[PDB]
């Protein structure tokens, strides 16, 4: 039924207000839930102090409507814990459509628009999530189709996700390799209701993703676990595409020896990307994972001479992620036996 304040003039304060967003993480990524949530709801209620007592609005920059939405998407991601500290009527939609709401109210206030950008696709993909599990759940929409109504959403997601992407738009502290989660929202979208979309779309949008996780963690000296994080998204990224092409090219509507051709070089960007996350972190358990993606190499390059190569390698990488104590399952083990007969 109350709130206490820590702060003491405005410009240095709106500076103030991020730190105390960006603790919610640190604590968040600790473990330590209900500190974040003390410390959400503490940025909420600060940005509130300084709503009431500035003189002008108007006055308030792009960056205030930034971590205030931002504070409150964090409560819908939380809310299973933070809850419990409201009445017993909100809920974590109703924060979801918050957070997109103050952060819209933002896009006229002055100031650089990198974090109210970034504010608006992560509330507007999280919007996303929640709507198709109504979809699903809620009996109203049954029978609305799940395109129609989240792509009003994604679309709007993707227009400033858009600009964050370009190099024009310098790296910013707000995007970390966890700001970029819900990107994931948009990946599994553009996944399963694809076959409606242009392959050029596909494209687009497939590299946007792309180069706004490799560039929350583009500073050299960012933590290996950080940059790890996002390797790894950019990995699930290129592989799914190439997982796109194979699954057309045995269709073959277009019968073309060319977007096999593609696929390919999607493939090894899979194999760079792959080596540089088995050099953050070496654990041997990986290797079957590069072994995957030889398997899928060989599975549509032209000669036999190269699949019997790539298969090689993938026999190989599964022995020697066994000769260093990983217990191969059934499907690895089995390959491994099947290639050396």
């Amino acid at each position: 039924h109350h709130h206490t304040m820590l702060v003491y003039t405005e410009e240095d304060n709106i500076s103030q207000l991020w730190g105390l967003y960006e603790m919610s993480r640190e604590k968040l990524e600790n473990d330590d839930i209900d500190a974040s949530v003390s410390l959400v709801f503490g940025t909420i209620h600060e940005a509130d102090r300084i709503l009431r007592n500035t003189e002008d609005i108007s006055t308030l920059p792009k960056d205030f409507h930034a971590a205030y939405s931002s504070a409150l998407l964090a409560v819908s991601e939380l809310f299973e814990i933070a809850q419990k500290r409201l009445k017993e009527t909100n809920t974590e939609e109703s924060y979801i459509d918050a957070a997109i709401e103050r952060a819209q109210l933002g896009l006229d206030a002055p100031g650089n628009e990198s974090r109210l950008f970034l504010a608006l696709a992560r509330a507007y993909l999280e919007k996303v999530r929640v709507l198709v599990w109504r979809h699903d759940n809620e009996e109203s929409l049954a029978n609305i189709p799940v395109t129609q109504l989240v792509n009003p959403y994604i679309e709007k997601a993707i227009q400033y996700l858009r600009p964050l992407a370009q190099d024009s738009t310098e790296y910013f502290d707000a995007l970390t390799p966890d700001s970029l989660r819900p990107l994931y929202i948009l990946s599994s979208y553009l996944f399963q209701f694809g076959d409606q979309f242009s392959e050029a779309f596909l494209l687009d949008v497939c590299s946007i993703i792309t180069a706004l996780w490799l560039k929350s963690v583009v500073d050299p000296n960012t933590p290996a676990y950080y940059k790890l994080i996002a390797q790894e998204a950019v990995l699930n990224n290129y592989t799914t595409f190439a997982e796109y092409y194979m699954d057309l090219l045995d269709n073959s509507e277009s019968n073309v020896d060319d977007l096999i051709n593609k696929a390919s070089s999607w493939l090894n960007n899979s194999v760079d990307t792959w080596n540089v996350i088995y050099t953050l972190d070496k654990s041997p358990e990986r290797l079957l994972k590069l072994a995957d993606i030889k398997m899928d190499l060989a599975q549509i390059v032209q000669d036999e001479a190269s699949q019997d190569n790539y298969l090689k390698e993938a026999c190989n990488a599964i022995k020697e992620a066994q000769g260093s104590g990983v217990e191969l399952s059934p499907d690895y083990v089995e390959f491994v036996e099947a290639y050396s007969a």
